[PDB]
């Protein structure tokens, strides 16, 4: 840690504080995440998980019970790009590129039995060359949380990351968050008002989950034509399969890569002001 000089504070999360820093031996610019056993073991297995659409973990430094993670540095996150793109909107061929790349990253991690668990725009990082990357994997916001987690399930699957990415796809298209809940119950009821209250017809087993109550209000489903209007029929069809209630029926990352929405995918470059 005597090897690194802090340049500036980037920002914060639940776990820690992030700084831009410079390595005095290599000259290199990096990102440094500061946190105040089995944990060390599992974090260290991530040093071995390398893919062009995952932010690289360079090292783990454990000194005096403080833990520091050293990452490759990118110049902007997706939340800042969306805010700056607000009056014009992100062009459709760039939205489609970013979605395709993120599904490549997920298909890779899910084949090694690794889950992200906290996907949101602040955890997605971009560069000037047109790439987008998954960042800062989990071992605060409720807006991107899957319904099986909110209903109390303890042994949830890779399917929770597909739900989150669907919520993010809709947000890029409309320029507003899809389900902006402000407590656990408000998050759940916001999903139910849009997609309909789930029952045994659409999700076998749902009434037996730990936090399910027979007194939930009964709301009717709405058409996806009203949920994401500017999107074509191929894109609406894919989004609908990423937001199915039953996690066994929800589309996998590998299957989604084969959907007809990606028949004409390209790689455009963004306009960034750094
Ligand atoms: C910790 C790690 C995953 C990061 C790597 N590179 C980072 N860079 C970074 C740059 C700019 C912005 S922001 N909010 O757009 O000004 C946010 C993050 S964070």
């Amino acid at each position: 840690m005597e090897n690194f000089q802090k340049v500036e504070k980037i920002g914060e999360g639940t776990y820690g504080v992030v700084y831009k820093a410079r390595n005095k031996l290599t000259g290199e610019v990096v990102a440094l995440k500061k946190i105040r056993s089995t944990a060390i073991r599992e974090i260290s297995l991530l040093k071995e998980l390398n893919h062009p659409n995952i932010v690289k973990l360079l090292d783990v430094i454990h000194t005096e019970n403080k833990l520091y993670l050293v990452f490759e540095f990118l110049h902007q996150d997706l939340k800042k790009f969306m805010d700056a793109s607000a009056l014009t909107g992100i062009p459709l061929p760039l939205i489609k590129s970013y979605l395709f790349q993120l599904l490549q990253g997920l298909a890779f991690c899910h084949s090694h039995r690794v889950l992200h668990r906290d996907l949101k725009p602040q955890n997605l990082l971009i560069n000037t060359e047109g790439a987008i990357k998954l960042a800062d994997f989990g071992l605060v916001t409720l807006w991107y949380r899957a319904p099986e987690i909110l209903l109390g399930c303890k042994y949830y699957s890779t399917a929770v990351d597909i739900w989150s990415l669907g919520c993010i796809f809709a947000e890029m298209v409309t320029r507003r968050a899809l389900f902006p809940g402000d407590s656990e119950i408000d998050q759940l009821f916001r999903i139910f008002r849009t997609l309909g209250t789930p029952d045994e017809v659409v999700w076998p087993g749902v009434t037996s989950m730990p936090d399910y109550k027979p007194s939930f209000p009964k709301w009717a489903r709405q058409d996806f034509s009203k949920v994401v209007p500017p999107l074509d029929e191929d894109g609406r069809s894919l989004l609908s399969q990423m937001l199915h209630y039953d996690p066994n029926k929800r589309i996998s990352a590998k299957a989604a890569l084969a959907h007809p929405f990606f028949q004409d995918v390209t790689k455009p470059v963004p306009h960034l002001r750094l």
